[PDB]
């Protein structure tokens, strides 16, 4: 029955991988092979061509993504050969360190080995590789609310934050046999950071605001022709408005809008002024000036829009279908100038994809 469904995901998607990769001949006999070793096994191993084109699929499946266009271009890191926990940490240093590229980020994924009986070889508990830190001590709050549940569990396990409003996370993980994750601080030397000023407005940096370069994903399962990948850390370069329009916009975040419009000089007291919307724009411009100035990958929502769409026309010009979800692509300020506010996408899931599962923790 599980078996059952392992199979039919397999013949699906060793069909489409050989046929996009030019070679459905070979589909036959591999699919032979496949179903003696679930069979003996209970499973089977991708091969090195399967894994990188599943990763690159499953990136192209994201209907939330707006940055599809690139998935063909995906660098796919094989570690299904790890076994110690010294192994998966340094793996996922170097993916950090591979990925950040000293600021010109390079899309990468690491796979680690799947899960078996359903039962995981390796668990990440970080949401990101980078993130900050989240505290909340009788009505103090400090750093990034987001990661309280998770700080407060790496602090049971004996870590312990400065306290800072952006303290980084340890890595945390833990390996089949531990009850216990275990956790490494990282290296300051790995973590490019970005201090955010504004272009013309010098008081900004008044806010003393900054943000991580990398967005590594590292809490979602990259699903694979029936395998399970839970561990697969991956990352790209920010859209803008991510940072300025979310974690350091958001109520329940950073929290920065009335800061932002002090510093910039408008009153915040009218909602007719719409001083919100004049801060995020400003915000969000300072946000992308400082990436670049810093040599440090970034989009604009505009930019990415309009790879997209070359997106939408590539699928269209290969025959295949597209799927997306509209309330994700659309970026979180000045939606309707964007082609996407004004187009409707089928929200299917198409497999390979990422998927999320549930965390260790909480
Ligand atoms: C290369 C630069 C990249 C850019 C600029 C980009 C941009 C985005 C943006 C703007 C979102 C929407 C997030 C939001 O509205 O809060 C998104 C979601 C997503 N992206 Fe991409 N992305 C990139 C690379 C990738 C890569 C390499 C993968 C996988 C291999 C990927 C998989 C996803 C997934 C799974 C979601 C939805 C996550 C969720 O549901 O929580 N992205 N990305
Ligand atoms: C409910 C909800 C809606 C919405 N639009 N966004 C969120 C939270 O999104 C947080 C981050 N922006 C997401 C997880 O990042 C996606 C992502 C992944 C990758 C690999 C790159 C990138 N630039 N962005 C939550
Ligand atoms: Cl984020």
């Amino acid at each position: 029955e599980e078996k059952e469904i392992l199979w039919n995901e397999a013949k699906a998607f060793i069909a489409a991988c050989y046929q996009e990769l030019g070679k459905a001949a070979e589909v036959k006999d591999r699919l032979a092979d496949i179903k003696s070793e679930i069979d003996l096994t209970g499973s089977y191993v991708h091969t090195k061509e399967e894994l990188e084109h599943g990763a690159k699929m499953a990136w192209r499946n994201s209907n939330r993504c707006i940055g599809r266009l690139f998935w063909n271009s995906l660098n796919v890191i094989d570690r299904r050969d790890v076994r110690t926990k010294e192994e998966v940490r340094d793996a996922l240093f170097h993916h950090i360190e591979t990925a950040t590229n000293n600021g010109k980020i390079r899309p990468t994924i690491t796979i680690f080995p799947p899960e078996e009986k359903g039962e995981k070889q390796v668990e990440i508990w970080n949401h990101q590789l980078i993130r900050y830190a989240g505290y909340e001590s009788d009505g103090e709050r400090i750093g990034d609310p987001a990661s309280c549940s998770l700080t407060a569990a790496c602090e049971e396990l004996g870590w312990r934050g400065e306290r800072t409003d952006f303290d980084l996370l340890p890595l945390i993980f833990r390996m089949k046999g531990d009850e216990q994750p275990v956790w490494y601080e990282l290296p300051r030397s790995l973590v490019i950071e970005v201090p955010i000023t504004h272009p013309d407005i010098e008081a900004f940096s008044d806010l003393e605001l900054k943000w991580y370069g990398v967005p590594i994903i590292s809490d979602m399962k990259l699903e694979v022709g029936g395998i399970h990948y839970n561990a697969a850390p991956f990352n790209g370069w920010y859209m803008g408005t991510e940072i300025g329009a979310r974690n350091l916009a958001d109520e329940k975040r950073y929290d920065k809008l009335k800061k932002v419009a002090s510093v910039i000089g408008i009153a915040a007291d009218y909602n007719t002024d719409l001083w919100k919307d004049q801060a995020l724009v400003e915000l969000n411009k300072a946000v992308l000036h400082s990436y670049k100035k810093q040599g440090v990958s970034i989009v604009d929502h505009h930019t990415a829009a309009s790879q997209f769409k070359r997106f939408e026309e590539q699928a269209e010009e290969a025959g295949r279908k597209l799927t997306g979800d509209w309330t994700w692509l659309i970026p979180p300020i000045s939606p309707a100038a964007t082609h996407i506010f004004h187009r409707s996408y089928d929200n299917s899931i198409v497999k390979p994809n990422y998927f999320y599962q549930d965390k260790p923790y909480e």
